[PDB]
């Protein structure tokens, strides 16, 4: 018949965040029509097709890469984004910005590094990026860093900002940012994102999103760190190996404990990348750290789950 | 002779997949003679039936992370952190493996950012900071590890601590290059006490043969630091054996390395059950790969096999 479908035997401590390079924590549950759930990152068909931003890296997810200039006058640079490859990035190609780019408003801190090419020569400085700032535009091709240094970053030179956490303002109100459910303006002020992969949301009486969640670092400030993500990276990066046809609508999937042998919970994965539980509330669920996913069946959308505990 | 699930490698391309002792992209393929020195590193080790090695773990991003609490050293700039393990239980230093899964393998000064949370508040903090692997100071292994940094009187006691590597430096007025040293093994109890535990050296024993390293380009921070960083097999790969555990037929894998747009093979190799990959050829040499190519397993070898020359 068709390969059968499967998602990976791992816990949930075993996997990555799609959405931030960090593991993943625990999983959470909570009503959303009061947000607008459309991440760009982690999205995938349970049959292999990638979606959004998303690529299959787990660490490059929010760095970049290019030569960066200087803006006279202040401690930023401009970078001008090139591939993960150093190739050119295109801004013609067909996706809302360059893959893993990051996929909510928020100030991300990290380290700025580069290599000299005629000597081997490397310098690396604390760096933000600002992604709801007016020059943040990576599919125009170009983005910028605040950092704490005016004159070390040579022009002309391979630079790579890898990511660490994040940032609020302490005198602003507490974990008002980041916002991890808007989507940055890929191409800045006054233009439309494109190519996004779709908003999702519940469709069935008595059913919530489940978030796999991890907490960002923070590195200054009171930050909101939850980051809640669709899919872990390793089950993209598993749907997208196995490239299983999809049979119904929804696959179902139990939540195992091993040293009880007992389904602690099921839910459904929808075909196009989500998963739904039956539940009301936000909840943060009671997992055995062996806890682990394995699919059932396939079965039509009016599947009525047993409520989540 | 015997009817078990097939063996398979991921059907990844070089440049989408992860090195497996520091978290960065793989870029490219190497070979080389290894005699000169000891190739023994304990992260990226895994056997192709899912047995993992060293100190290896399936996290692409928590290779050379370090998680704690941390402590001041009196008019310093150092903290001494003390290592939990990768979800803050207890590190069990008797648990039968050379250091905390994760740990460095290698001898240099990494440098990255050590974070912080105020657990009641949410209040945060995070700063540069430098772990040097080959200092006295260095005893994963113990539980212990030591931190250089730029602040003596932001870090709080009792809290989650993170360190997040993001590369290496080197000591310009010194030799440059000369750090870091990529195949020596930390002492990951310090000095006066043995490593444990290890997973073994390895060395290509066939007349004509050499080990094939999967290659990426540290960043470097400071100085003119030795940058490449060779491993024996992508994390993806490890990744991969531990799901899959099937089951080995022999000790030695042929894999094809396949340009799917032509069908052609660019060369073959052996991977080897205990979880490297030889080629043959004999001297330094930069694979040239076409940027979608692939591996592939063709089958089961025994010990007399010849392979093919490589480009
Ligand atoms: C980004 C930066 O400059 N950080 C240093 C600074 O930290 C404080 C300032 O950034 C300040 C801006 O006027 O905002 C403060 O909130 C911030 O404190 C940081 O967050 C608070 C809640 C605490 O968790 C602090 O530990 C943390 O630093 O100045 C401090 C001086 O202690 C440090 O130099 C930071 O490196
Ligand atoms: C780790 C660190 O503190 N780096 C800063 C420091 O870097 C310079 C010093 O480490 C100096 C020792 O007295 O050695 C210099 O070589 C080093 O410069 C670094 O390497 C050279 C070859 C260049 O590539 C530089 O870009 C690079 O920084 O002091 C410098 C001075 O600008 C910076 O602050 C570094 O952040």
């Amino acid at each position: 018949r068709t390969k059968p479908f499967t998602v990976p035997i791992l816990t949930v401590e075993e996997m990555t965040n799609s959405r931030f390079p960090i593991p993943l924590e625990k999983l959470f549950t909570g009503p959303s029509s009061a947000f607008v759930v459309q991440p760009q990152n982690g999205r995938c068909t349970t049959d292999g097709a990638l979606l959004g931003t998303t690529q299959l890296s787990p660490v490059d997810i929010c760095t970049f890469r290019g030569d960066v200039t200087h803006i006279a006058g202040t401690q930023n640079y401009t970078m001008n984004l090139a591939s993960q490859n150093w190739n050119n990035y295109d801004p013609t190609e067909e996706i809302p910005a360059p893959l893993g780019t990051p996929d909510f408003v928020g100030k991300i801190q990290g380290v700025l590094t580069q290599t000299t090419r005629r000597d081997g020569s490397t310098r690396g400085h604390k760096a933000t990026v600002s992604t709801g700032s007016v020059h943040f535009t990576p599919k125009l091709g170009s983005v910028q860093f605040s950092t704490d240094t005016s004159n070390d970053f040579e022009t002309g030179q391979n630079t790579r900002f890898t990511p660490v956490g994040v940032v609020q303002d302490g005198s602003t109100t507490h974990q008002n940012e980041p916002q991890q459910w808007v989507l940055p303006d890929y191409s800045g002020r006054d233009s439309h994102n494109v190519h996004l992969a779709p908003a999702v949301a519940p469709t069935f009486p008595g059913e919530q999103l489940l978030f796999f969640r991890s907490t960002m670092p923070g590195c200054s400030g009171y930050p909101n760190m939850n980051l809640d993500c669709l899919l872990p990276q390793e089950w993209v990066q598993h749907f997208y190996q196995e490239s299983a046809p999809a049979q119904s609508d929804v696959a179902l999937l139990r939540f195992v404990n091993p040293d009880t042998g007992r389904v602690l919970f099921e839910c459904k994965l929808h075909k196009s990348g989500y998963v739904t539980v039956a539940h009301t509330g936000q909840h943060d669920l009671v997992i055995p750290p062996n806890g682990y996913f394995r699919f059932d069946s396939w079965v039509n959308q009016f599947y009525t789950l047993a409520p989540m505990g």
